[PDB]
């Protein structure tokens, strides 16, 4: 599934992301929109082997188990499919693990170079919620 704007900002608030360890909404929005555009079902091999899953783009050597990915953890308990359903919740849920490992929304690479330290508000402005 490819989300709008506005339908996955609403779909992330109800599921408890909004100001979750202190960041707000509209940054879980944007770190969405730049790692996968909104796409459930994106995926993107990595030079180690592992492969980034889903809208927020999950990487399977530390949290969910691909098959494929040797000597990795799967923290999340999970196996990377469940992150490219249309049902967000299995990422939302591991997201939450991400973040409160320390080091906030670092973990995403496209948060960190193009949604910090930026208006984010804006990409939940104009929504109903
Ligand atoms: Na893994």
């Amino acid at each position: 599934k490819v989300f709008g704007r506005c339908e996955l900002a609403a779909a992330m608030k109800r599921h408890g992301l909004d100001n979750y360890r202190g960041y707000s909404l509209g940054n879980w929005v944007c770190a969405a929109k730049f790692e996968s555009n909104f796409n459930t079902q994106a995926t993107n091999r990595n030079t180690d082997g592992s492969t980034d899953y889903g809208i927020l783009q999950i990487n399977s050597r530390w949290w969910c188990n691909d098959g494929r990915t040797p000597g990795s953890r799967n923290l999340c308990n999970i196996p990377c499919s469940a992150l490219l359903s249309s049902d967000i919740t299995a990422s939302v849920n591991c997201a939450k693990k991400i973040v409160s490992d320390g080091n906030g929304m670092n973990a995403w690479v496209a948060w960190r170079n193009r949604c910090k330290g930026t208006d984010v508000q804006a990409w939940i402005r104009g929504c109903r919620l």
